[PDB]
C-alpha cells in the first residue's frame, strides 16, 4: 500500500522501459531505498532515491570536462535554456516558472559538471516539467544570434552608428568580468590552477576574458553535440511518485532519438610533486587600509587522495572537521586567537569538488611581513596534534553531530542529498557507497577502538609528510586592473583591425537583427500547463494542543513524525526592554551561546553544544498582527534540536544558560564579534535587494522599524562600529542587562515538536526546565542612497497595501505576482539587463518593488511607474490571472518540515481558519477585482511612497534635492 514497499519490491534484472535494475539498497537510517539503472541503448545511469515525502525531486547531470579555458559549458548552460525545438519560445525556464506547482527549480555548472534540478509535488506538474526540461536540453535549436546575445560578440556602443569603435557585450562575458573583480573567486581558481597544473583544473572553467572570444559557433554546437548527449549523462530522482511514469516519460520523449556515443572525458589522476612549491598572485584593492595593507591573504594546501575511494575520504572530511570547526579546534587556537589576521582563508577545510580533494588552511587579513610565520605555524600546530593528537570528547560531539545531520527532517532534503553525490558521482564512484552513513561510522569507531594513535598517524601521513604541499600568498597591486584593461584593449584592438567593411556590415545587421529580438515579446502558448481546477480547493487542518503550565507558560505540542528528534522553540517579548538597548539584541541572539554558562569555560562550553545538541541558536523575529497595521509583537526567537536520548541534558544546558551566563570571557567575544562583522560585509551583494527592500520598508510600519533595527544596514554599520571600539568591555557590560530584561518567564511561550510516543517524557522534561527558571503612526516618505563601492546598482519601491486578513490582500497578491511574470521581467530583465526584478507583497501589507544587479537608476522608477499605468490599463486577460493564481498558489503550498508543522501558529497566531479563508478569497479573485485594487491602492497620490538606493556613485542622483544621502 505504501510506496517505499513497492521501492522495495524491484527485483533485480527486471527491463522496465529500457531501463535494467542494477542494484537495490535499503537504506533504513534514511528510511529510502537507491536503486540504480542503466539504459540498455543510450548508457545513461538511473539512480532514484524513494522515500515518502510528497515534494519530488528530479536532478540531470551532464559530466563537461573542458580542456581549454573558453568557458563552454558555462555559456552551453546559458544557452541551452533560451529555446528548443518542441518549444520555441525563448526562456521555458522562467515561463514554466509561473505555469507550474514547483518549489525549486535552477541549474548549476560547477568547474567539472552542470547540474539541473527541480522539485515539486504535483504528479502531472512532474510530467509537465519532466518534459520541458527533457526537450529544452537535448534538443535545443541551436541559433547563432543565440549564441552572439549570451555570449561574445563585436558591437557597437550604439548598433545603429557603423562610426564608432567596436567593443565586446555578452552575458557570461561580463559574469566572467564580475567573476574576476571577485578577490575570492582569483584566490579559489588560482589555488586549484597551481595545485592541480596538469589538467583541465589548471584552467578557469567558467571563461577566462583573455581566451573567451576563441570559442566559435561552431565549437559551441560541436560541444554540444558531444557532450549534452543522454549517453554523458546521469538522471536523478527522488521522492514518493512511481517510477513507471518517469521512465516511461524520458524513454518516450528524450532517448530514442539519440544513438549510443562513448565520452573520452575521464580526468586522469593528478602527477604529485616532489618538492613544495611558492607563488605569489594579485588581486583588487578594497577599503580596508590604505598604506599598512592589510588586504593579504595567505594560504597553505594539502593534497589529498580521490572522493572515489569513500572510507578515506569520509575519514579525511571528518578529521579536517576536527581540526577546523569550532573555537576547540586546534588551528582555531593557534591561528585566529593569535591575533595575526582576521578570518580563515578561503575554502578552509575539506575541499571536495576537484577529482583529487584537498585541504586548506590560511587566513586573509594580515600583514604580508608573516607569511613565513603563518607557514611556520601551521607546520609546528602539525607536529603538536602529532605529539598530542585529538580527545575523545570532541570525537563523539562530531560523530553525534553527523547523526543528526542523518535524522533530521528539512524540507529539501533531495537537493541536498543531489549536491552531496553529485561531485562523487561526477568522477565514477558509486553513489551509494556516500549514503551508507552508518556502515561508515561503524567502522569508524571501530578504527578508533583498534588504535588510539590513528588519527595521529593520519595527520603524520598527509599533513606533515605530504610533499604535494602548496603555499600560495596573495598581494594586491595598484597597477593590475588597468594592466589587464590595457591587455584586453589589446586583444580587441588586434580583432578589430583584422575585419574588412563586409564583416561591419554583418556586425551592424546581426546587431539590428539581435535588437529586435530583445524588443519583441514572444508567445508562449506551446508549453503545456496546469489550471486551477488542479489546485487543492481545502488544506489538510493541523492538529495542535496549548497546554499552560508552570504556572502561565502556555506550552504547545505538536506530535510529528519527527524521527526521533525534539524541536524545542520558545518566543520571549521585548515589550519590556528599555528603548536604547534595542540595536544590540541580534548580537546577544548571536554570541548567548558562546560565552561559557556556570562552571564552563567557552571551549567546554561549544563542546557540551556540540555534544547534546545538533545546534542552538537565537534569532530576533517580528511577528506582525493580522488585523491591524500598527500592532506587532517585538521578540527572540531561541531554537535547538536534540536526539530523544539527549533531552534532559539539553535542558540542563538550556536551563544553565538562562540562569548563569558567563558574560565576563571578553577574548572570543572579541574574536566572534570582528568574525560575524567580516562575515556581514562579505555578504552585502548577495542579499542587497533584501537589504534595500529592508532599508526601503523602514518608514510605513513601526514592524519595519524594528526590522530595521534587527535585521537592517544600519545593523550593519553600527556592529562595524562597535567592532572598530578598541574596548570592548563598556558594550560588553550590556549584555546583562538584556539577561535581566529578557531571561524570564513573565511574557514567554514554549513549544515542542516530537514524536507522540516520545511526547509525555519531553512533557516532562519541559515541566522539569519550566520550574526551575527564574520569574498612531503615519507613513511618511524618505529617499535613500548608501554609496557602495559595487558595480551595479539594487533600488527599492514600496508602497503601503492592506493586511492579510482583508479580502483585497489576496487579490494584491495575485496582482504583485502577475505584474512580476508580465511586465517587471521583460522590461528590467530582458530591456534593462539585471539579473533579477520583480514585485512582492509582504504578510504585512507592504507592496514592494525591487531590483538585482541592476545597470540603471531612473529607468528603473520609470518602469515601475509604468508598470502602475500598465496594471490601471488592465491590459491582461483572464488566463494570465489563472497564471498567477497557479504562482501563489505555487508558493503558499510550499512544503513545511515537520519541525515547523505548525510553527505559523505559534509565532503569526494564525489559525487553518484563517488560512482556509484567505484560501477561498485567492479563489474568488477576479478581472474586475483587479482593476477595482488597482485604482484604490497602487494609483499614485493614494499611498505614501519609500525610495532606497545601494549602489556606486550616481551624479545625477546627487543633484536631487527630495534624496538624502547615507
Amino acid at each position: 500500500a505504501a510506496a517505499c514497499e513497492r521501492a522495495l519490491q524491484y527485483k533485480l534484472g527486471d527491463k522496465i522501459h529500457g531501463f535494467t535494475v542494477n542494484q537495490v539498497t535499503s537504506v533504513p537510517e534514511l528510511f529510502l531505498t537507491a536503486v540504480k539503472l542503466t539504459h540498455d541503448d543510450t548508457g545513461a545511469r538511473y539512480l532514484h532515491l524513494a522515500r515518502e515525502d510528497t515534494n519530488n525531486l528530479f536532478s540531470v547531470q551532464f559530466r563537461t570536462t573542458p580542456m581549454d579555458s573558453t568557458g563552454v559549458p558555462h555559456i552551453l548552460e546559458h544557452t541551452v535554456l533560451c529555446g528548443s525545438q518542441k518549444y520555441p519560445c525563448r526562456d521555458p525556464f522562467f515561463k514554466m516558472l509561473n505555469r507550474s506547482l514547483s518549489t525549486f527549480m535552477n541549474a548549476f555548472t560547477a568547474s567539472d559538471y552542470t547540474l539541473y534540478p527541480f522539485s515539486t509535488q504535483n504528479p502531472k506538474d512532474f510530467q509537465n516539467l519532466l518534459s520541458v526540461y527533457l526537450d529544452a536540453t537535448f534538443f535545443p535549436c541551436l541559433r547563432e544570434l543565440d549564441f552572439w546575445q549570451e555570449g561574445w560578440r563585436l558591437e557597437h556602443e550604439n548598433p545603429s552608428d557603423p562610426q564608432t569603435p567596436l567593443v565586446f557585450k555578452g552575458v557570461v562575458f561580463n559574469e566572467m568580468k564580475g567573476a574576476f573583480t571577485d578577490n575570492e573567486r582569483i584566490f579559489s581558481q588560482h589555488l586549484q590552477n597551481r595545485l592541480l597544473p596538469d589538467h583541465t583544473y589548471s584552467v578557469v572553467s567558467g571563461g577566462d576574458p583573455l581566451c573567451i572570444p576563441e570559442l566559435t559557433w561552431e565549437q559551441l554546437k560541436q560541444f554540444h553535440a558531444t557532450h549534452y548527449h543522454p549517453s554523458n549523462a546521469r538522471f536523478f530522482t527522488y521522492g514518493n511518485f512511481p517510477l513507471e511514469q518517469h521512465l516511461k516519460q524520458i524513454h518516450e520523449e528524450a532517448l530514442s532519438k539519440f544513438q549510443k556515443i562513448e565520452p573520452s572525458t575521464v580526468v586522469p589522476a593528478q602527477t604529485p610533486w616532489d618538492k613544495p612549491r611558492e607563488f605569489q598572485i594579485t588581486c583588487g584593492p578594497d577599503s580596508f587600509a590604505t598604506d599598512p595593507s592589510k588586504q593579504t591573504t595567505v594560504s597553505v594546501s594539502f593534497l589529498l587522495p580521490d572522493i572515489t575511494d569513500t572510507f578515506e575520504a569520509f575519514t579525511l572530511s571528518l578529521l579536517s572537521s576536527l581540526l577546523t570547526s569550532g573555537p576547540n579546534s586546534p588551528f582555531y587556537k593557534a591561528l585566529i586567537e593569535s591575533g595575526l589576521g582576521t578570518d580563515f582563508s578561503p575554502d578552509v577545510g575539506y575541499n571536495g569538488y576537484t577529482r583529487e580533494a584537498y585541504f586548506s588552511v590560511g587566513l586573509q587579513g594580515i600583514v604580508e611581513k608573516d607569511i613565513e610565520t603563518v607557514r611556520s605555524l601551521i607546520d609546528r600546530t602539525i607536529d603538536e596534534v602529532v605529539e598530542k593528537g585529538f580527545e575523545d570528547d570532541r570525537i563523539e560531539a562530531l560523530l553525534h553531530k553527523i547523526e543528526i545531520q542523518m535524522k533530521h527532517q528539512s524540507t529539501s532534503f533531495g537537493l541536498m542529498l543531489t549536491s552531496y553525490i553529485a561531485s562523487c558521482w561526477n568522477h565514477d564512484g558509486d553513489p551509494v557507497e556516500l549514503l551508507k552513513l552508518g556502515n561508515q561510522l561503524a567502522k569508524f569507531r571501530q578504527c578508533l577502538q583498534e588504535n588510539p594513535k590513528f588519527l595521529q598517524e593520519k595527520v603524520k601521513q598527509y599533513f606533515k609528510n605530504n610533499q604535494h604541499k602548496l603555499t600560495l600568498s596573495m598581494r594586491p597591486d595598484d597597477k593590475y586592473h588597468e594592466k589587464q584593461a590595457q591587455v584586453e584593449a589589446t586583444k580587441l584592438k588586434q580583432k578589430v583591425e583584422a575585419l574588412s567593411p563586409g564583416d561591419r556590415q554583418q556586425i551592424y545587421e546581426k546587431g539590428l537583427e539581435l535588437r529586435s529580438q530583445q524588443s519583441k515579446p514572444q508567445d508562449a502558448s506551446c508549453l503545456p500547463a496546469l489550471k486551477v481546477s488542479d489546485i487543492e480547493p481545502t488544506i489538510p487542518v493541523t492538529e495542535l494542543d496549548v497546554v499552560l503550565t508552570a504556572g502561565d507558560i502556555p506550552v504547545q505540542y505538536c506530535a510529528q513524525p519527527t524521527n526521533g528528534m525534539v524541536y524545542f522553540r520558545a518566543f520571549s517579548s521585548l515589550n519590556t526592554l528599555p528603548e536604547e538597548l534595542r540595536p544590540y539584541v541580534p548580537l546577544f541572539c548571536s554570541v548567548l551561546t558562546k560565552l561559557g554558562c556556570g562552571l564552563l569555560d567557552y571551549r567546554e562550553q561549544a563542546q557540551q553544544i556540540e555534544l547534546k545538541t545538533g545546534g542552538m541558536s537565537a534569532s530576533p523575529h517580528v511577528l506582525p498582527d493580522d488585523s491591524h497595521m500598527d500592532t506587532y509583537e517585538q521578540g527572540v526567537l531561541f531554537s535547538s534540536l536534540c536526539l530523544d536520548r539527549n533531552l534532559p541534558d539539553m535542558m540542563q544546558l538550556w536551563s544553565e544558560i538562562f540562569n548563569n551566563p558567563c558574560f565576563e570571557e571578553e577574548e572570543h567575544f572579541k574574536v566572534l564579534v570582528k568574525m560575524t562583522a567580516q562575515e556581514l560585509a562579505n555578504g552585502i551583494p548577495d542579499s542587497g535587494h533584501l537589504y534595500a527592500s529592508i532599508r526601503a520598508g523602514r518608514t510605513l510600519t513601526p514592524a519595519g522599524d524594528l526590522q530595521e533595527t534587527f535585521s537592517g544596514m544600519d545593523q550593519v554599520r553600527l556592529m562595524k562600529r562597535i567592532a572598530e571600539m578598541t574596548d570592548i568591555k563598556p558594550i560588553l557590560r550590556k549584555l546583562p542587562r538584556i539577561k535581566k530584561h529578557l531571561l524570564n518567564g513573565d511574557n514567554m511561550r514554549c513549544s515542542v515538536n516530537a514524536t507522540p510516543q516520545q511526547m509525555p517524557q519531553t512533557e516532562k522534561a519541559v515541566e522539569d526546565f519550566l520550574r526551575s527558571i527564574g520569574r498612531t503612526f503615519k507613513p511618511w516618505q524618505m529617499k535613500t542612497h548608501f554609496l557602495m563601492p559595487f558595480p551595479v546598482n539594487y533600488v527599492g519601491e514600496c508602497i503601503r497595501t492592506v493586511p492579510y486578513t482583508d479580502p483585497d490582500h489576496a487579490s494584491l497578491k495575485i496582482l504583485a505576482r502577475l505584474m512580476t511574470a508580465k511586465f517587471l521581467h521583460t522590461e528590467i530583465r530582458e530591456k534593462g539587463g539585471a539579473y533579477g526584478g520583480g514585485a512582492k507583497l509582504s504578510h504585512n501589507g507592504i507592496f514592494t518593488l525591487y531590483s538585482y544587479r541592476d545597470p540603471n537608476t531612473i529607468e528603473t522608477l520609470q518602469s515601475f511607474g509604468k508598470a502602475v499605468d500598465w496594471a490601471k490599463s488592465g491590459k491582461f486577460t483572464q488566463q494570465d490571472i489563472d497564471e498567477a493564481k497557479l504562482s501563489v498558489f505555487s508558493t503558499v503550498d510550499a512544503p513545511v518540515a515537520p519541525s515547523d508543522k505548525g510553527m505559523d501558529h505559534f509565532l503569526y497566531g494564525l489559525s487553518d481558519e484563517m488560512k482556509q479563508a484567505h484560501r477561498e478569497q485567492l479563489f474568488a479573485v477576479s478581472h474586475d477585482k483587479l482593476l477595482a485594487v488597482s485604482d484604490r491602492y497602487l494609483g499614485t497620490g493614494k499611498s505614501t511612497h519609500g525610495l532606497a538606493i545601494l549602489g556606486p556613485e550616481n551624479p545625477k542622483i546627487a543633484k536631487d534635492p527630495s534624496w538624502i544621502i547615507r
